[PDB]
């Protein structure tokens, strides 16, 4: 047992570990659509960066669930980090709802972790989950479905001038 | 009597009381259209943002009546704010001719009491009316009116590309 | 069903709308509190300007359900907001009695949201109440207490030097 | 006639200078009042400051009285200024309640050369009157009517102490 374990049940740190692996995932996925929208037949650079950044996000997430395990005195393991499901996204309107649906993933294991937490009598694991993840999750998602709403309005997919006045006035300027 | 009561009639005092009323019931309605275009399926920031705005301006435009009824001696009475008259508001452009008539039902109450203000010889409350709610009437009925112009102009309410450009150019950035 | 709703029940959202309505006839009734306090047979400034500060606290705790609602991909619904309960509120300490039940009963609607909150399993909603609402009730109930003592102690209601002190010194010289 | 003259009737003329003499009129009689608080058996600094300053205000309303005249066209016509109606004047309340009856008489005429400028059809006598002169009669009115409030909360004229506690707080520190 590590000297500084209290409270901290093996279930929740498999549960830790599990979560990792899932935002390692999700920054991966965010790379991926990174390089599709910077290919030189998609040219969408803000979108693109928006990806980046989401992507570096997610990292840091992951490294935050490593340093809370330490902290806890569980073990830090490691999975393989799968590749993304697609290897191309279509457009800003089909990768933005593949965002989506990853988001709502992230914040069901979150709430799922958040159960098991109470379930086990954790209440510095609930606070971490609360104060730290989930309502990032939900500016997240709304972020995101704000996206769409407008992506949809600007007649994505078909509208490419739509999708070009996306890049330019809806996501920042890099 | 109020101690301070001079040239102030009864009348007067009871129409400032309605008017007090109107104003907050125009703030009510501008914070439902806020709420409304901040919803994930509306999402025109910019626009619920310049209605959030009217909304906070018509409180202050409540609080100066409040002030002005004590300043008179007369005796602020409040009544229920009653919501506003659809829980739904379309699109800018429907959302925007609401506004319309609002402002121009709220300078109708504003010149009926001017009327009355003339006709109960009472020069301090014609001014106050001048000098404090008639011109800022006839801006706010000026701008929104070029707005429903513009939005007509770029093809509301078919075309979502118009309505998104109107919320990047014709309002504030939020 | 909103592309952004996750693990929100309808039951909280309508109890959400509850609440923001409550907010804003706690706002009115503020308001009401510094009409009566400006009253030139009423006089006391710095007694009606912290129940002006209550008042615009009240409907910026409005606003934050408002925009919580959205977020959650709930839809906000208005309500008639009630008038408040007296049109003249006495002297201060009957005010800050009044004042005092009032917060108690927004706390005690929170608490109950809180209650609704967890039966559902939503720490997301729960996060946000203790985070955003129930410290500043239970800041302001002290607050509000602390100044009945001192009200007492001056000798109000009778004591009308003890009421002008009170002013002076209690609350923020504005 | 004055080469610059234009729909400026002789009664206005006349009134206008009948008005100058109470401006004059109101400013000797707060001077008395200074005087008055500045006896050594009086003592209360800040009243007497109060009331000297009340006195240069209306001086200054006698001249741009003079001014506007001459900006029409008229002759300015002086008279005696007549002694104020009391040598001594009991007590802060006594003389807070004299500035107001005086507040009141000053603002019954400038009301009156309103009604005659309006019957003369002089729209610039009108809003000379209403811009520089109406309103702040409302706001004096309403300030003294708040200090005789809160003068008999603190027991005047019997408590000396509510007495000596007006003038530290309720009159800005000379
Ligand atoms: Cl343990
Ligand atoms: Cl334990
Ligand atoms: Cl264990
Ligand atoms: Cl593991
Ligand atoms: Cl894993
Ligand atoms: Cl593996
Ligand atoms: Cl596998
Ligand atoms: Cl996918
Ligand atoms: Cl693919
Ligand atoms: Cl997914
Ligand atoms: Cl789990
Ligand atoms: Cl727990
Ligand atoms: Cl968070
Ligand atoms: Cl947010
Ligand atoms: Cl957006
Ligand atoms: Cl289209
Ligand atoms: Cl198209
Ligand atoms: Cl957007
Ligand atoms: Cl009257
Ligand atoms: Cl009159
Ligand atoms: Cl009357
Ligand atoms: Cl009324
Ligand atoms: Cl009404
Ligand atoms: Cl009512
Ligand atoms: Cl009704
Ligand atoms: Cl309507
Ligand atoms: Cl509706
Ligand atoms: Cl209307
Ligand atoms: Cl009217
Ligand atoms: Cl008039
Ligand atoms: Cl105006
Ligand atoms: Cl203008
Ligand atoms: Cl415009
Ligand atoms: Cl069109
Ligand atoms: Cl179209
Ligand atoms: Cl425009
Ligand atoms: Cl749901
Ligand atoms: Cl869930
Ligand atoms: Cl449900
Ligand atoms: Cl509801
Ligand atoms: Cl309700
Ligand atoms: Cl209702
Ligand atoms: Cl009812
Ligand atoms: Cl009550
Ligand atoms: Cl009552
Ligand atoms: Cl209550
Ligand atoms: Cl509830
Ligand atoms: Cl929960
Ligand atoms: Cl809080
Ligand atoms: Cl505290
Ligand atoms: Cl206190
Ligand atoms: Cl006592
Ligand atoms: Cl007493
Ligand atoms: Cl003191
Ligand atoms: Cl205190
Ligand atoms: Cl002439
Ligand atoms: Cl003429
Ligand atoms: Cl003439
Ligand atoms: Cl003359
Ligand atoms: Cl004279
Ligand atoms: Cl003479
Ligand atoms: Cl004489
Ligand atoms: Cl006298
Ligand atoms: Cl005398
Ligand atoms: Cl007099
Ligand atoms: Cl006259
Ligand atoms: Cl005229
Ligand atoms: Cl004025
Ligand atoms: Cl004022
Ligand atoms: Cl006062
Ligand atoms: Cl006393
Ligand atoms: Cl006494
Ligand atoms: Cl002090
Ligand atoms: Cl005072
Ligand atoms: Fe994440
Ligand atoms: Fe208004
Ligand atoms: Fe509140
Ligand atoms: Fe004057
Ligand atoms: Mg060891
Ligand atoms: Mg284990
Ligand atoms: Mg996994
Ligand atoms: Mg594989
Ligand atoms: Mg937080
Ligand atoms: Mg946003
Ligand atoms: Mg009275
Ligand atoms: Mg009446
Ligand atoms: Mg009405
Ligand atoms: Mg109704
Ligand atoms: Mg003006
Ligand atoms: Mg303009
Ligand atoms: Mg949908
Ligand atoms: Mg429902
Ligand atoms: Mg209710
Ligand atoms: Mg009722
Ligand atoms: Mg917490
Ligand atoms: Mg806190
Ligand atoms: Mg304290
Ligand atoms: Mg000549
Ligand atoms: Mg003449
Ligand atoms: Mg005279
Ligand atoms: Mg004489
Ligand atoms: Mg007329
Ligand atoms: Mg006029
Ligand atoms: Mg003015
Ligand atoms: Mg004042």
């Amino acid at each position: 047992v590590s000297q500084v374990r209290q409270n901290y049940h093996s279930d929740c740190e498999a549960a830790v570990n599990r979560m990792l692996n899932l935002e390692l995932y999700a920054s991966y996925t965010y790379s991926s659509m990174y390089a599709f929208f910077d290919r030189d037949d998609v040219a969408l650079h803000n979108v693109a960066e928006f990806f980046k950044e989401h992507s570096h996000a997610e990292r840091e997430h992951a490294e935050k669930f490593m340093k809370y395990q330490n902290k806890r005195g569980g073990r830090v393991v490691l999975q393989d980090i799968k590749k993304p499901e697609r290897d191309e996204w279509g457009n800003t309107l089909e990768a933005m709802q593949a965002a989506l649906q990853l988001e709502k993933t992230v914040n069901q294991a979150l709430l799922d972790l958040h159960k098991l937490a109470t379930d086990k009598v954790d209440p510095h694991l609930c606070d971490f989950l609360e104060s730290e993840y989930l309502e990032a999750q939900v500016k997240a998602i709304k972020r995101i479905g704000d996206f769409i709403t407008n992506l949809k309005r600007l007649g994505l997919p078909e509208n490419g001038m739509g999708e070009y006045l996306f890049d330019k006035h809806s996501v920042k300027e890099s």
